[PDB]
């Protein structure tokens, strides 16, 4: 049973409470009786180092087996790596990808220095939902598709949402509410 949602933003100095759609979503989720939504500015906001973000997610955002982690861009990457070694109720990935995109700041994060442990993630997180747009100026659809295929995510594919940098996100609320009802699990494939 999920007790809270935690928002892990993409990299950048923007204050999480007033940048992008994080704040609006947090307020909408807080309208749900008995629910909570945590969103805090991340340590090392620019480079989003894995060695910094994951420990923060564990002790400061208290990401556990009763948490729905909503990760955006770098935050989606962080949630995926987090799920390789931690059990989580669900992860909602917004604008996920798989490589450093040949970008030095992405490489500096340390998230892409080795292959993705897809099966471990799939085993540690029963519900993986994904939002992605084919017109994302930052990411090649191929990589968003790779995440969808390897994690067998429930994909919400759009064509005009870019990198999801608007201020409201109703569809995300609908997803979180569906997760709170604990939907029936779909037939997936787990391997060694």
């Amino acid at each position: 049973s999920p007790s809270k949602a935690v928002i892990v933003p993409g990299n950048g100095g923007g204050d999480v409470t007033t940048h992008g759609w994080y704040g609006w979503v947090k307020k909408e989720l807080e309208k749900i009786p008995g629910f909570q939504c945590l969103a805090k500015n991340m340590p090392d906001p620019i480079t989003a180092r894995e060695s910094i973000w994951l420990p923060f997610m564990e002790t400061e955002l208290h990401c556990d087996e009763k948490t729905i982690i909503i990760g955006h861009s770098s935050g989606a990457i962080a949630a995926m790596r987090y799920a390789e070694t931690h059990r989580v109720y669900a992860i909602v990935l917004v604008s996920a990808y798989t490589s450093d995109l040949g970008d030095e700041n992405e490489r500096a994060s340390g998230y892409f220095t080795r292959p993705w442990q897809w099966e471990k993630i799939k085993a540690n997180c029963p519900y993986i939902v994904q939002f992605g747009s084919t017109d994302d100026p930052f990411l090649p659809w191929k990589e968003q598709q790779e995440v969808a295929d390897r994690l067998e995510t429930k994909l919400h594919k759009f064509t005009d949402c870019g990198h999801f940098q608007n201020t409201e996100f109703h569809e995300l609320i609908t997803v979180v509410k569906s997760l709170l009802k604990v939907p029936a699990l779909e037939h997936h494939h787990h391997h060694h």
